[PDB]
RNA sequence: UGCUUCGGCACAACUGUUAAAAUUGGAAAAAUACAGAGAAGAUUAGCAUGGCCCCUGCGCAAGGAUGACACGCAUAAAUCGAGAAAUGGUU
């Protein structure tokens, strides 16, 4: 709603508008899915992956292609279209494909750790090498571990890039 | 992803009461049927006491049949010796 009320969005918003609205429609239907037959912990996995992909479109255009304006990006952050903290993180060295801000909240975890998905899949034991995080669904968002430019999510074949992530592009 | 003597460095570092379960057991209630109320004649107000009895209540109130219970039904032997007499052994 926040973007839709009153005000105008800066120049550029017409390029990203349909994609952003598609991502918002996908999140709208993820919230509405049914949860019978899947773990309690996996409720929000699709929401987290979709939130990642949405902010990764905003990130892709703002910092990897740099086709987004500083004022448009600052608008998206201010109007809550972009997760500003998560995109800010992806800029930090070592947090380049971080799956969620939950994964590196350390009060979030029993032993005061980050989550096991932040740990390079090699340095982990076979027990923590195929299990997705219970909150985010990420198996490995350690930079270096990423398939297709993103994390290794619950179902990421360690197939083809097109079958494993949303591929916006500019047709 | 920076930095790169382009060799590689740097950064980043261990989620999960792990189930979409499986058992697993214990529970209040319902009906049924039982049976179904203090004090001394009857009818009745209560306030207590005691505690491995609780319930309602925010309760250091108040209430729950004086909340209940107990409460004795004491077959709680609370028990026995004094002396004369008299009889039994022994001399
Ligand atoms: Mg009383
Ligand atoms: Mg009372
Ligand atoms: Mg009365
Ligand atoms: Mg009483
Ligand atoms: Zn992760």
């Amino acid at each position: 709603r926040r973007k839709l009320k009153g005000k105008k969005p800066p120049e550029g918003w017409e390029l990203i508008e349909e994609v952003i609205e598609d991502f918002e429609q996908q999140l709208k239907e993820a919230v509405n899915e049914e949860h019978e037959g899947k773990r309690k912990t996996e409720l929000t996995w699709k929401i987290h992956r979709l939130h990642w992909e949405k902010n990764r479109f905003i990130y892709d255009l703002m910092y990897q292609r740099k086709v987004m304006s500083k004022e448009l990006f600052e608008w998206l952050v201010r109007e809550k279209v972009a997760d500003g903290a998560l995109i800010a993180k992806w800029r930090k060295p070592g947090y380049e494909i971080l799956c969620s801000m939950l994964a590196i909240q350390k009060g979030n975890h029993n032993f005061g750790t980050t989550s096991h998905c932040r740990v390079p899949l090699r340095a982990r034991a076979k027990q923590q090498r195929i299990t997705p995080d219970v909150q985010t669904g990420c198996i490995s968002c350690a930079s270096g571990d990423g398939k297709f430019g993103g994390p290794v999510w619950w179902n990421t074949p360690l197939a083809k890039l097109e079958e494993n992530r949303t591929t916006w592009g500019q047709a």
